[PDB]
DNA sequence: TTTT
């Protein structure tokens, strides 16, 4: 080893790189400009940062996981700051159960039962949740329903899967239980690409009947009594109004960092109790 | 952070990119000539001054606002070298309504009322106030009916959007609600693109009767009683001459200082009363 | 501001770069060549040339205009050595009238008769004249009657547009106005390219009856009394020989300034009397 | 030769070329983050690190072999820890059998019998364990059924090749002999391209009955003789229930050390008795 | 200014370029290879040499002529060693009066009478002489009739036009006389592209009938009646045998210089007398 | 010359390209990897090392020959571990007749006789000794009927010509006898491609009846009493069995050293007599 | 001019580049390798060499000849170890006849007889001397018959055309006078290229009857009477056996150089007569 | 001094 000077900046960056998790550039921008600061009077080129950048992100691809970049790092627990805690309190969610849940899930804990499914009115606001939760975790997944036979465009060896609206076709429906159950297979990608999908969290986004499998012009039901076993029903009849979202990042990591100082056992039940 | 010299001047340059809002070369060019004759005297190239560019077009995509960019920073406070007074008291507009209705409509005060239409004869000048106050916008966006599925071709995330002469048809019509109303949706945008719109403030520079929305060959009006729910109906029947016009910067950017410092409510009403 | 050396000497080159207008190369040659060997004994490339060049065209594009390159320099007053003034003291015009009927025209000062048509034979020598100014003007414009959709192919946001021989057809003829009265519309270019045309000086060079507009294959007279209100008719019946023509750039320059020691109003009237 | 300094630090690097295997950059991503803190610490490019590892690629496929990098190097020698043991013990096969039997067929030992074929139900978890070590072997190949003329797609001069799941077709059966008893001949691989298959150890991973080769829509058995006399039959009727893989490196490093620590004869027999 | 040291060897090279005339590198390597060997002395490259090529090329194009470099610089004269006088003396040509009549011709001196025909069998000779001119001409241009509607596709701007055999087509046939009398004419080249030809010297090289214009298959002679007023009709009934060429530059300078020398008025006739 | 020190370090490395004869890099990963360790100290790059590569290639293409690169170095003069020299004394092959004659068709000493055929059956094992004798030529070429008119794809002006099985088309088989016969001629490569080929010694390694020319669908024989007198017979009648061949280079160079000290007329005869 | 060291060695160069006349690279190989080991001692590199490779390639193309590279500088004088006398003797050609002509042929001594004709049978060897004679030329052209409307593919402004077996076509016979005669004409070459071919000495290397001119079918005759007074018929009876050629450059150079030696008239006869 |  050399160990240089200015090489050595750059290992400070690298606690950049795990310290809220940048992958592409807008999160950096969203970040803070002391390091572009920095970045401008140290080089100005773009070769040093772009291999920094793709070496994180291979890093973080290969060994890092999405949990690990949610565990807060300053001790506030406050419950009255969660602002998020009385939609929970409100849909008759305990509040030593779904967190709980929730940490088994991103930590693989249950191993089977690997995916929250969310049921309700589309006017609640857990998209707005979901979408802030994806922009906090460097390696998201969003399935966009555009291509035919390539729905996962942007899940491409991401961290969280987000499921979007709309039904599946029977061709891969028991691939996605690889996928809904905390397995690994190799499915089919475009053309001359085979790639293994590896055992993600994955969270159903659809708020309208997602038991309801429509094979284009059939609804089908075969497929309903085993997903059962593999994810989580959460359904609600709580409406929301305006004013109650922009939900950022110290917000879930203090509620992760208070979920993860009382661990509570969580029992084997898909349809979750009203209860708490 | 080594903190050159040199490099050291860019960060000058910054409040520069901070001072009048310079996204491409025009206005940088219609700005002053030092800037350029410092750069030429310093080093001759392409690659740090391009960069510098586009990393303060991300910022003020991602962070910066269009409010933010208008405050004035000279107190003059003079009603009388204020030509776009006289055209409000004119059409019969009270000096401390409209002045607070756009304050809110671009700090995004109102929320839902996010919208100010404008309604009146193709002679009077609306159209030269609409061009420079876009031009005096570091990110605009204008609406030109060119392609039958990408009207907003301009409109690339920027903050305001300025909708020309033309109807909708009947494809998207709701979506524009969530530009019409201040809310986030997903739109498809040319050939494997999606993007989602952000709430961002728009005014509808059509002076012909923006609630007759055509359908191709057909007038609908089942949309008109919502939308007078988002937008605000600026009527006027006053006629403008010529030598009325030609609007910059240092006008707009006093009459902005001068509706700040005197904050007046503003209450819930599309058709806007002539008085005052 | 570093303030090289070298670097420094390019100040120099911007004082040529407002001498006498150079845009590309041409001028620049027929200019003098010991620019060029200064150039050659400097440094040896195309970066800093052809930046240079380029931030002065755009300079001179979005800033400079056309009268300010035409003030001369250099104190002479002598009518004798103005060949020009004979061909006008010949057609039946006076000395102190169409001077400053172009000084206004040039400088923008009637506001709407920015136009000035020159009628007669065609082997007057007008022509000629026309394409001295042409040449002169370092941001010219020819309308080169090529494309059927596309007349305006030179004409490129430059600073004197010059009308060739030919008729326009009735698609854009009401737009010529805003180009024939001084004013600014927006015209659409070729394909996917809209332009605004700022308010510019054009002279009509037809020598033919331009008043009749053949559209197509039947003439209008529909547009002649209106375009007798923005434009001036310049007409003649004197016949030139030859040797009576390459005109430079020191002869319009002392006419130019000869003409702005002495104001002469000008008052409101089409065809021009034949008097002086 | 010139022997430097900076160059000396690369043959560092080839220790750790010869320690672990490495060909491409997920193994080396996944190994330590020294070695890309060490070489970000040195120079940061990618001219000297691509020839290094092209280099150590070519020189492990023409100069090494593949049990070479299986050859424990911690003299651990501990029964207990192995838990792959469990799984030869259950099914019926004695410790120092099978151990000697792919010690043989890794070294060329037998020269002849130099496949193994593993027989049973797909829920054991024999897949698994292939995967893990062509994953520890820096040059594996998997034959993807994928292609109609060109089944082994990965199989680019490797050291282990891996047929998948799936029947081949009559047209080079023959010379998968070749393929399956140690032995040179020349194949056709794509469009202009004939490459030698040397020599490799082939384990065919299908768990269904491989003899059974069907010929598209016909099942034949005229190949099925001859190949009892040059792979190795290991069945076996245990069925694993979850948590019983994820095998690591050490294991079978430790594993083909303490095999090869102790010699045992193996006699030649296709179907191996259900002993030990 | 900056002078250093071996770009001031350059405007040595200046000399060469404005001694002999060179535009491309034949006539350069025909030269003297002492240029080369300083050449590759000094700096090997292709950047600076090719700058310097191209400017002085432009400079050529847009400031110098043709018989400024047909000026002899040795005062030789001796009408014994000029070979070409004993054509011109047995043709019937007198030594004082062709000589004035092209030094008129190259230097624009009768203006309308620009252009020198020769009349006389094909076996003379004259073909020589004109390739020997071209070739001592920097800028020559040339009209080979290879396609339809581009016949000059070597006269490119240039200083000496000739022109070869084959009659006219009636497109720009009067276009010609502006060729062929010296006048500034703005014709168009192949797709999109206008010129104006500069009243440069042409010599119509045809020795056949060019009177008799065939206009495809008419023979027409409208035409020839004008042409007789701005061309000169050189005529010989003289043939020449073998050894009576390959002239080069120093006889045509020496010529050229005797004839300046000597100044003698030519009157204005298109039929050539056989006298001297 | 300038003579400095790295670079006479290559001329080091020339020796190697003497030493073994190394065209590509195969071989020279298969000899030491010391060359690599002192290339890596030196220089990282790849521009000196392919100039020095090429260079050698050509030079060895153009110059050197094949036995110059067969000549042993070291002195064993072994019998007993030539194990090549028992399948020759096997075959009723003399010890001083077959190892002149591949020396005289090597070195080009017979002139006319420059084609050695074997006969016999394909289970003895002249294919591995014509592989080693081809991977130990650093210019060899393999004729891979592939295509119908470029048979010899691989033979690109190499020193050893090897013929594989199959019969070739009636359309270049004189020529073939200027290959066999030891002379030159011109022949056709693919498109706009014309190549002489240089009498190289070419090696039948058909142990099929090569006498027997099929064209196409018919077996002619006109052609066979010829090539009776320009190739050599050498037909044998026993079968080899395992570990019997990896012939490397040091066993065939000891072989060419010993056949070499040792001279010995050969008479010219087709059929080799079993004797010996 | 500068006149550094190293260049300076570039001029030594230069000497060889006019020692054997060396256009590419193989002459170059084949000459020898110390330039070689002294280019890579000094600098490597290819923009230097290549430069000035392409400069002595156009110096010998526009003013050095072929029989300035003819003339021999030892002083041999031997006529036994000139091995093509022996044909010369046999085929019945005085020694002091065809060595001027062939004198006169290369210097251009004669003018219009600048052709020379061999006739005979193909089994002599004189297609052997003709590509030894090109190869030792350095700007060779040889005639291939491939196109059929260019033949002259690689006579590009070479020196000595080689005319190969194979009748012209009646579409430039008379042209091919010009190339027979030694005289200067205009041919056409492919698309949009005219270039003049110069009087050089061309040999027609058809051994067959070139007197019987075949237009495409039918065989011409009445260009065969003027050719007898521009060539030069060589005939022979005399057929040639093996071991009779392989002629270099020393061997022709020591021909030309005893040629030189004895200047020897040559009268205008076409067919040579057996004597000497 | 700091490029290829």
């Amino acid at each position: 080893v050399i160990r240089s000077k200015t090489s050595a900046r750059y290992m400070e960056l690298v606690g950049w790189l795990v310290d809220k998790g940048i992958t592409s550039e807008k999160q950096w921008i969203q970040e803070d400009q002391a390091s572009y600061i920095s970045f401008n009077a140290a080089s100005n080129s773009r070769s040093q940062i772009k291999a920094a950048l793709d070496n994180a992100g291979k890093i973080m691809s290969l060994t890092k996981t999405a949990p690990d970049y949610l565990v807060g790092q300053q001790p506030v627990e406050d419950i009255s700051s969660n602002r998020i805690y009385k939609i929970l309190e409100l849909n008759g969610y305990d509040p030593q159960y779904a967190a709980s849940v929730f940490l088994g899930w991103a930590t693989k804990k249950f191993g089977k039962r690997n995916t929250i499914w969310l049921f309700g009115p589309a006017t609640t606001g857990k998209t707005n949740i979901a979408e802030a939760i994806a922009h906090t975790v460097p390696f998201y997944g969003c399935v966009n329903w555009t291509n035919e036979n390539f729905p996962f465009n942007d899940c491409v060896d991401k961290m969280v899967i987000w499921w979007e609206e709309g039904k599946m076709t029977a061709k891969v429906v028991e691939s996605a239980k690889a996928i809904l159950g905390g397995s690994k297979v190799r499915v089919d990608q475009k053309c001359k690409s085979s790639a293994q999908i590896d055992p993600t969290p994955v969270i159903v986004t659809s708020n309208t009947n997602m038991c309801a499998v429509i094979d284009g012009n059939s609804t089908t039901f075969e497929h309903q009594q085993p997903l059962q076993d593999r994810m989580f029903k959460f359904e609600l009849t709580r409406r929301l109004d305006h004013d109650f979202g922009k939900v950022t990042k110290q917000e879930v990591k203090d509620f992760f960092r208070w979920a993860k100082d009382h661990v509570v056992e969580v029992e084997h039940e898909f349809y979750v109790k009203k209860g708490g």
